[PDB]
């Protein structure tokens, strides 16, 4: 077959009921995640090829960067709650991996302030129980699939993308193979 289990994807022996249709996991400490966001624009290109009736979810994980990794999962919860993901994703990645100006929760906060989220609004969100449950959701979705690595994409809680088994000579060709694989799995 052209798409083979164990090739462009793997199947979970322990499928996850009620899971989001397209579920993506990342860390701001994760070097391939940086590439996926700034150079490949994976999420955007997957979206462009998905049918509608399909929503896309993206969660941060704790297992990289210790204390600050956890602060980042809470910050991502804040971003989701305020709907400001598209405003903070790039400066968070760059502050962590490029300029290394993110060393504390306050430095994370600075990124939101400079992107125009209000001090009062950020702190209120940061401490909210809506954001607490949003952090719980991120952790639970990662736990459900026994996640030990990122970047990771899961389709309908039963297929896991396998980018190692795709061509990487050409970045554009890689992105289209990845996106087309998601579309295929989505129609499965």
């Amino acid at each position: 077959a052209q798409y083979e289990d164990g090739k462009q994807y793997t199947t979970l022996e322990k499928p996850v009921a009620g899971a989001p249709q397209v579920l993506e996991f990342f860390s701001f400490f994760c070097p391939h995640c940086y590439q996926f966001e700034e150079v490949l624009h994976i999420s955007d290109n997957v979206k462009k090829k998905l049918p509608e009736g399909v929503k896309m979810t993206k969660y941060h994980v704790n297992f990289m960067g210790g204390d600050l990794g956890k602060d980042l999962t809470q910050a991502w919860a804040v971003a989701m709650a305020l709907g400001v993901e598209d405003k903070v994703t790039v400066p968070l990645f760059e502050g962590v991996q490029k300029t290394q100006t993110i060393r504390s929760a306050s430095d994370i906060r600075d990124v939101f302030i400079n992107a125009g989220i209000k001090g009062e609004e950020y702190d209120a969100a940061w401490n909210s129980f809506v954001v607490k449950s949003l952090v719980a959701q991120q952790e639970k979705a990662a736990a459900d699939v026994q996640l030990r690595g990122v970047p990771a994409m899961f389709v309908n809680g039963k297929y896991q993308l396998n980018p190692q088994g795709m061509d990487t000579s050409n970045m554009d060709v890689f992105v289209q193979q990845y996106a087309d694989t998601v579309k295929y799995l989505s129609e499965k």
